[PDB]
């Protein structure tokens, strides 16, 4: 009796309605925008020719005089608007065309001004500049993220401090693990990750609200945010003639201060005529410790904390700290200080208000009733609200700067903690703070800190916003991702630990580190993944302060000899073998990093294999969706069982029907390659010898067992005696969930067959068909084709294009980018290798973040950070903002510039664009520096196919490893296609 | 070098610096209000002379006026408003009065116009009305409990649907368990139980807002909340001469209704001499069906739905659902539907929005910027917020309806679900409701539903908040906490399963359902606790569909006693005794609910004990925060190893667990109580041999508590058993050396004082005592608290911190409910002990503690003792005298009780034992009483001072005949039976 229709079912969408009503009566250009005048859906109102996608009939209807107009027409008649000339026109389904009044084409011209833009613009230094009035393409997209800098200070992974900014400043701040100093807020919105006070101020003049710096009204003029590398600035102009920044950044850490401190300077000018008494209140959320308690018991997360006030020696108001009782809320202690700095004068503030409810009072949080006079009542209960007040006079022609700091001290940080410490360390903060400069020479750091990093890899291109989104933007990504792992951003905002796994971000971050003289920080990283290898070979799946779940996931300790592989190719320094390392198992025991590194690999080759030789699956590998196995086991339940059946009957294999995962050989016969190489770098020939033997016959256990006539399977299944099931992931599996292809192809399959180095030439060829088949799509790579995994009850979560059914994983695609570069550069076959490279750069230009503001309606994204997914049905990119997305973008854009380090130096081999004429980029390298140069003509060309010559410092060279030069001089390296 | 100074500090506050600097210059009054001018606190503002405290200055302080004049001289110097004559002065320091000027005087005037009624009042059926503009004395105050109706219908504890309304409407909505209807909210605030958007609305003319449903603008000249059993009026009135009220309430179940709809109407008047076109935009947040994901993964709980719309008969839209791809949430389906009424037509919504950020725009919540023109578009992804339009004329004077109905259905009431039977269901409820007096007729069944709910008793004295406050909201509560527990309200929002011990409840609520007829509702109840008990005798600690955590508390079963009791007793119904339920083990098995009750009680007498023949404690027992045990055990792994010691030993089925586990005294009187009930239980059953044994197990269990439990000054809470040492011997008495206080040696928990006497195992000698005890340690100005401070880190494994500041909770509170427990224990002993002045003292006591426990006189000094004015708080904060929430607790359930006792109302074998205490200073009592096959009218009269049974000498008849011992039987006549007491 009732019907349903849902937003998928719907038919036709309101701009396909408009071009079957308006399409040959006028012109309606390719982008349009429409909306439905009514619930039924049979009538539309739209405007024509717009330059690209975009909300303008959403934009326009807020405005009162065009919605107003319209109701003469809508909703019992359909209708678009056209710039038929340079008046308006509305124009009905019967052919008339009229001239819209003065009033309203007025309204249109403007609202249609500056469409272009409306998503904001890149400056050439990678900047993001928003109008704060534009609608947003999607919750991720006016987002920044800064951190700190614990470099040379203890346990930097686990307490460098990081927060998220939106173009209103909201969002939140974090120090070590999820401990929140500014409140996170869990609710329904993506957008809402902050609780919204948290960095937001009010302006009083004479008693009245003049401005919220979260509220754009109609005294606001001009009002814009900047988003740069670890710092947002937010500028505002009244009609009052004030001219407002606020400049938001974390405080790298220095001797003697708290563990996070965020700083946001308020620069307040007058440029008018006559001098203006103000007065600031600066709000804020303060975070609970009792994080589980929101969901489970809210009144007691209020009544374990007080507001407390703080005063300096000579009896003066600075701040805020919430206090609380449970001495497990009591190791971490938070604080908000404000000072109010008037040419020479600096004063502290002169109100307080603890209580949300006396703050907002009558009216709302953008209007609060209480919020000018203060009543300076601590409150006996929580939450953590904080509201400080000043006045002060702004001369003519003059700026008053207000600094705040907020942030958190930590008995992670200081032994014997109570909130003493805390006392302490905010007064070294505030003296080391009290020169007005001493803000601006902070900043200053941080972004010379900054630039100096990226500096290893400059491209010096004709195309700024790639050169600065390379060179700083991404730079910058592969920095924070370093620190954060995935536990941190606009929408991560739950308690995540460090994955073993994710030591990926350390194979792009490590040369960055090394070459601004941090390469013991690189080191301690190794170890601190080292330490959590169990002497069997397996490793905790994540660790924080502590490792868990042992040999949960079978790839994990693989990674590892790749982070090894790389830091020893590229330094040189095989000493890092001999260090003695704790093992995951405890007790005091402590291992060799090079025993732990051959216990990897025995793990892998010789003892959880399964029937074909090849690793064992276990829970899971590097997949976490791919969810299989009958009674998966621990590495620990592993271990054990493996002992007992040694007993019943050290270095054999662990009888099991369980399946193998074709990838772990992947990792498994790289990792080995990986360790001979080390060997005979170490002057080791035996363990060379033994591991260049051993990596010949996994070799041909997987060619032998997993190649299936049409691709490397993923997953080889023991555990039928039927045979029903023997394999997954190649033609005739009989597990496809589409009847129209024969079987079920993973990504990974083909890529890490190539980076391993096992795919011959003719089985490249044709799982590149297979992947132009049924793998590639109008927005790139794809990272499984549809499958029905009930056979071996489960049903799926996501609509289609969604993350797990059918999205195209950016991460997974890199790693595939990855694989068809390197396959560029060898194969015979320079047809192969031509297309390869297409597909290569066509999936790079669907990832670069700075394409997004090209179209940012319908891709969304963000403008300056990597996104994790694109959505294959309307290609959004989707969040979160972290990702394994920026650590293989980075490989493989150097990749293709040419760079491979490897025993002798650097294998140079670029692959450019088949447009492109020329490329140009400097590299850093640890005892000297290096300026490429090479030029080709249209076409694509590479070395193992073209004619060329190659010159380094003016000298043809026939030898294509350049060495690593150690004379501290810049080398020319020129190369010329011919 | 830098310094920190805390909310609980000993510096003196505003109101006392006012009185430091001003006592001596101007008339104080005996209330008055200040705020310190600066963050150094030397100087204050104040006001002087008010009726009560107040908040005063803070509503004083937002009205620009005044803080521009007060701008003149604070922060600098100190000062008070004084009003002399019909003028206002300020005052400071230096002697000066001056005469304020005429606008601050008149915003003066205003503000403390009507102070002594800041929190509201309350009518006289007992209706809370409360102004909008006016703060609040806490978080718990201005909201309203509803609930549904799924009696007669299946599985009624666990598909009654529930709601939370604040004074603007605020809140959300549940079905079954927590699943969500509307939007909940999980953040800092205690004030925010829903998404902001829930139940509110917007109201257009010209393209132009002129009204929010939750913002009191320029445009509103009167704003009112009225809260009333199971409905909440919200009533407006604008500038413009509009007349705004809504209704809320929840829809008793119907066959072939969803399983949970919330109704809001909404009335709107046009008292102007115009008509006036007009339109809605409704709005609200659907819950997401992904809980545990808006912590861990917000992401998924947007892309996992989308909207979708929904469509009658001919194409007209009606309003919007959230469809759901993983099948796991697709076994509740959400809705929401518009009908506006013009007079006879009615019409459906014109347009709809689905995307916040769309219908907010560029503007706000409270001023969306597209909030009027609604963009008809879908969303693709979550969550589910929905916006609904529709125009109107309102012609003059007269008045323009919309019902909004808002709701789910669910798997739970339906087999073979999909979200076609959502349709089927959502036109059963529109059809049922087409006709505009469907309505009022709906909200009528709720209200008489109650009336006649509350007619088992009913009070009539010369005192109608007490009356209406016992007659209509403490029977709602504890009607609400019978299907509820104590699983949903304004800060209870996450899920709880029903607690085996909560059937507690059932002991008040059980004698109303009796009386309206839901007398196998009550059976039914009492069978669905029953098969929670496994065969050993222990209970599922836990249960909600299923039952869990089977014996991890020691004190479980023994309630369950009590309530069959009190069924038994008064209905004289012993069927219920061959009843075959099943038993928490499994299989197909089942048992007689007789030889379940004799299970419960060998558990506790005989297998479970410890070296003195107590129960055990376990884990814990009915104190949860009573941690102690070295490696505690479950019921199911203690029968395991209870069977093997059989084994090992040759032994005989009923024998004794052996351990040195810790032994619970206050299960001990909780199981002397369950034999003494099982006792006359048999007797009335005819079953001379069952009721012999036990009231041989009651005199044997009744010496082993008296020898090894009573301590010389108090009964022992806990016996310790595990130190050969001899170290540690008992908890909860003189010279048991755990006392974290100096000043007190021992430990005292006034429930091993409250359970001693409830169980009739105190003498009269032991209970003086223990009143001593009581009046020394556990009595406070604001009431009974629950245990000295002890030093249990001697004793127990860990090293555990305290949680709470001194008053709040486990530091030191008032917990009400066992306060109530101990009252219970007072009116008992008042009853029957030979001293008249003990039991004098013990009356005081106990109606001093009721005074601090009934909801109307938080209404007595709001703004220090806040709590609720209709529904009972958990505890007392004894630093403040605050009531804190949550609103669902023992307390009401044992309230209920005891307000009966005093009456005089005791159930026994031979009907009524009458022996009521009334207060002091009261002449006359005056109450009805149901029966199920009878009526009583009740009237005692007295003298001024104490008086009782057992010491004055009185007159009692019943119709005309008089009666010397106590007992009034339970006639089944169907007449009316006049009861006359006259104490002399
Ligand atoms: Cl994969
Ligand atoms: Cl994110
Ligand atoms: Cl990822
Ligand atoms: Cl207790
Ligand atoms: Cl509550
Ligand atoms: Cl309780």
């Amino acid at each position: 009796m009732i019907t349903k229709v849902t937003a998928r079912n719907n038919k036709i969408t309101p701009v396909e309605l408009l071009n079957q009503k308006f399409g040959n009566k006028i012109n309606l250009g390719n982008f349009a925008d429409a909306v439905f005048t009514d619930a039924a859906f049979k009538n539309v109102a739209g405007i024509a020719n717009l330059p690209m996608k975009a909300p303008v009939m959403q934009v326009l209807m807020e405005n009162c005089i065009v919605s107003k107009y319209l109701k003469q027409f809508v909703p019992d008649r359909s209708v678009c608007f056209v710039e038929e000339g340079q008046k308006f026109y509305i124009v009905l389904e019967d052919g008339q065309k009229i001239e819209v009044p003065e009033d309203v084409n007025k309204a249109l011209k403007a609202t249609v001004s500056d469409v272009k833009h409306w998503a904001g613009y890149l400056t050439e230094d990678g900047e993001h500049v928003i109008d704060l009035l534009k609608p947003a393409p999607g919750p991720h997209f006016y987002v920044n993220l800064l951190i700190g800098n614990r470099l040379g200070f203890k346990r930097t992974l686990q307490t460098t401090p990081k927060s998220v900014v939106d173009r209103f400043g909201r969002g939140s701040f974090r120090s070590h693990a999820a401990t929140q100093v500014l409140a996170t807020r869990f609710d329904m919105r993506q957008e809402e990750n902050g609780f919204p006070a948290n960095r937001q101020f009010y302006l009083y003049e004479d008693g009245k609200q003049i401005f919220y710096s979260a509220l754009i009204d109609d005294n606001i003029v001009e009002a814009t945010c900047k988003h740069s590398c670890n710092r947002t600035v937010i500028k505002y102009k009244t009609a009052c003639n004030l001219e407002i920044t606020r400049t938001i950044f974390l405080v790298p850490h220095k001797k003697g201060f708290p563990l996070a401190t965020e700083l946001q300077r308020i620069e307040i000018k007058n440029a008018s005529d006559k001098a203006r008494n103000l007065s600031i209140t600066y709000t804020g959320m303060f975070g609970t410790g009792a994080v589980h308690a929101i969901f489970e018991d809210v009144t007691y997360t209020n009544v374990i904390m007080q507001s407390a006030a703080l005063y300096n020696d000579k009896g003066e108001f600075i701040g805020i700290t919430p206090d609380y009782y449970p001495e497990e809320f009591k190791q971490d202690t938070r604080f908000v200080t404000m000072i109010v700095r008037n040419g020479d004068e600096k004063s502290f503030p002169q109100s307080f208000c603890t209580d949300y409810n006396d703050f907002v009072g009558t009216g709302t949080l953008e209007h609060p009733a209480g919020g000018c006079n203060l009543n300076n009542k601590l409150n006996r209960k929580g939450p953590g609200f904080f509201a400080l007040g000043a006045p002060f006079t702004v001369e003519p022609g003059k700026t008053v700067i207000i600094d705040t700091f907020t942030g958190l001290s930590s008995s992670k940080d200081n032994e014997n903690y109570s909130d003493a410490v805390m006392l302490r360390e905010l007064d070294n903060l505030l003296r080391y703070f009290e020169k007005s400069e001493s803000v601006e020479e902070t900043l200053n750091e941080i972004i010379n800190f900054h630039e100096n990093y990226g500096k290893y890899f400059q491209f010096n291109t004709g195309n700024k916003l790639f050169d600065s989104g390379f060179n700083r933007n991404l730079a910058f990504q592969v920095l924070y991702q370093t620190f954060m792992s995935r536990s941190f951003g606009q929408t991560q905002k739950g308690y995540r630990e460090i994955g073993f796994r994710e030591i990926q971000d350390l194979f792009a971050s490590m040369y960055y580190f090394i070459n601004i003289g941090y390469q013991d920080f690189v080191k301690e990283l190794l170890f601190e993944w080292t330490a959590n290898v169990y002497k069997m070979g397996y490793a905790n799946h994540n660790f924080y302060w502590v490792g868990k779940q042992p040999g949960l996931y079978s790839d994990d300790s693989l990674w590892l000899l790749q982070a090894y592989y790389r830091y020893i190719i590229y330094t040189k320094d095989t000493s890092v073998l001999n260090e003695e390392v704790p093992v995951a198992d405890g007790n005091n025991e402590k291992r060799a990093v090079r025993e732990t590194l051959k216990a990897i690999i025995q793990y892998s080759a010789c003892i959880s294999v399964g029937d074909h030789g090849l690793p064992l699956l276990d829970l899971a590998d590097w997949n976490d969706c791919l969810k299989i196995a009958s009674n998966s086991i621990d590495g620990a339940t592993k271990e054990k069982l493996y002992y007992e059946q040694l007993k019943k009957t050290y270095g054999d294999r662990f009888m099991s029907d369980y399946s193998e995962s074709v990838m772990n050989a992947f990792l498994l016969k790289l990792a080995i390659d990986h360790l001979a190489e080390i060997a005979t770098l170490d002057n080791d020939t035996q363990l060379a010898q033994q591991m260049s033997e051993l990596s010949k016959e996994v070799t041909d256990r997987i060619q032998k067992h997993a190649w299936k006539e049409n691709f490397f399977a993923r997953v080889l299944i023991n555990r039928y005696k039927d045979g029903s099931y023997t394999y997954l992931g190649a033609k005739g599996d009989k597990l496809s969930a589409d009847p129209n292809i024969d079987g079920v192809y993973f990504l990974n399959s083909f890529a890490w067959s190539v980076l391993s180095d096992v795919a011959t030439d003719e089985q490249i060829a044709i799982m590149v068909d297979v992947i132009k088949k049924h793998l590639l799509t109008p927005y790139g790579l794809r990272l499984v084709t549809p499958a029905d995994l009930n056979k071996i009850t489960a049903t799926g979560h996501y609509f289609f294009g969604d993350r797990e059914n059918g999205a195209v994983f950016k991460h997974a695609s890199m790693m595939a980018v990855a694989a068809l570069i390197k396959a560029a550069k060898k194969v015979k076959d320079n047809e192969l290798a031509k297309e390869m490279a297409r597909i290569a750069y066509f999936m790079i230009d669907l990832v670069l973040p700075y394409k997004n503001l090209e179209n940012p309606f319908q891709v969304a994204g963000n403008p300056r950070i990597c996104t994790q997914y694109i959505n294959t049905d309307t290609g959004e990119n989707i969040g979160p903002l972290l990702s394994g997305t920026a650590t293989w973008l980075n490989l493989n854009l150097i990749s293709l510039a040419g760079i491979e380090y490897t025993r002798d130096g650097i294998s140079f081999n670029p692959i450019l664009r088949e447009e492109e004429t020329q490329l140009n980029f400097t590299l850093k390298a640890p005892k000297c520096s290096y300026k490429f140069s090479i030029t080709k003509p249209v076409g694509f060309a590479r070395m193992e196919s073209s004619e060329y010559e190659l010159f380094v410092d003016g000298q043809k060279i026939d030898n294509t490893v350049i060495p690593m030069y150690t004379d501290e001089k810049e080398h020319i390296v020129t190369l010329k296609f011919k």
